[PDB]
């Protein structure tokens, strides 16, 4: 049991770390139009110097990279369309800030675990079991949000529930997504804090 857990957990951690490198690469190769994610230009930090997520500060680049992570199952065309749909709903802040916070909890957890992964053998079986279940649950939060965003793109294209024909219906539906993201985001905070508690 211990041997298998050690293995499964290195596999999870090593594989999550590879995905993270993917997102760094999408930032390093980002086109000047930032994959048509015009939403970035409408996210302005409240603290000085009050730049946008579209600007090239270090924290803005980080926020974009976390964006590429949470939208990672989309191509350039789906990325631009996602942005368009959220702008049309006028919910850039609540959708993007919530999503990127969730992603940021995953990212933080991965950088926390990665340097320590050859040291997992200091843990007892029940701690490893707990760690594995927490990390898997953390990764699922992201996967739920990613699927929610992919379905939005399909629902919109199909005009399900008139969300394409009618801005008011889009808005109501996008609000419900905000509610769901916010729950998963809160869930990610606790899973993260529980993983950080294992010492």
């Amino acid at each position: 049991g211990k041997n298998k857990l050690l293995n499964d957990l290195r596999n999870l951690i090593e594989k999550a770390n590879t995905d993270r490198k993917k997102y760094e690469k999408k930032l390093k190769e980002e086109p000047e139009d930032q994959y048509g994610i015009l939403a970035f230009k409408s996210l302005r930090w409240h603290e000085e110097p009050r730049e946008t997520v579209s600007d090239n500060s270090e924290r803005s680049k980080a926020y974009r990279k976390l964006t590429y992570g949470i939208l990672n199952d989309m191509n350039a065309d789906e990325l631009k369309r996602f942005s368009e749909i959220i702008i049309l709903a006028n919910e850039v802040e609540d959708i993007f800030n919530t999503s990127i916070t969730l992603e940021g909890n995953i990212d933080y957890t991965i950088i926390h675990l990665y340097p320590k992964k050859d040291n997992l053998n200091k843990l007892k079986i029940s701690d490893l079991e707990n760690l594995k279940n927490l990390f898997e649950k953390l990764l699922s939060t992201k996967e739920i949000i990613s699927k929610t965003f992919k379905q939005l793109l399909l629902d919109y294209q199909d005009d399900n529930n008139s969300i394409k024909a009618d801005a008011n219906k889009l808005k109501l539906h996008v609000k419900e997504i905000v509610k769901q993201i916010k729950e998963k985001q809160e869930e990610s905070e606790k899973l993260k804090s529980d993983i950080l508690s294992i010492k």
